[PDB]
């Protein structure tokens, strides 16, 4: 199993648990995605919204599907690759969610979808704005990778 997978999966569990133990209101205010010109610069906001879950199922599904497949990416492409995907798909699925619906969204689906998006193409070849844009970031990113991969393998035994 992967180190970053597990730091991340660990993290969503603690924060959920704490959302229960007294207030989510602290958590939700600190992490939400900029709703506000000032908050623009509060840079953790682009990502942090991914770390808050809205229900026992919202989280059980996201963590199973991210542990398992985030699992895959880390163990196959390394921990940096998984960290980039997390960071980039987090910021982008959010940027895309804020535009269509505003800054009231939380959790790891956009991420999970990027994650599945990247595993699907890569598998396929070499074997809810957040959701779609995430999938797309996945599907695109993997294809770019696959391409650079095959590129160098061309001067190899």
């Amino acid at each position: 199993q992967g180190k970053i997978t597990l730091i991340l999966t660990a993290l969503c569990v603690l924060i959920y648990i704490a959302q229960q133990l007294g207030f989510e209101d602290d958590i939700m205010y600190l992490m939400h995605y900029p709703a506000y010109e000032e908050q623009d610069s509060e840079v953790w906001r682009y990502i942090s919204h991914t770390l808050v879950h809205l229900s026992n199922l919202h989280i059980l599904f996201n963590l199973s599907w991210f542990f398992i497949f985030g699992g895959m990416i880390e163990r196959t492409f390394g921990s940096v690759k998984l960290l980039m995907l997390y960071v980039v798909a987090s910021a982008i699925t959010g940027y895309v969610q804020n535009y269509v619906s505003g800054p009231a969204f939380f959790g790891l689906s956009g991420v999970v979808y990027a994650v599945l998006g990247y595993v699907f193409i890569r598998d396929k070849l070499n074997h809810n704005a957040a959701h779609i844009s995430g999938l797309i970031v996945g599907l695109i990113w993997g294809f770019i990778d696959s391409k650079l991969r095959k590129n160098s393998l061309e001067l190899v035994p």
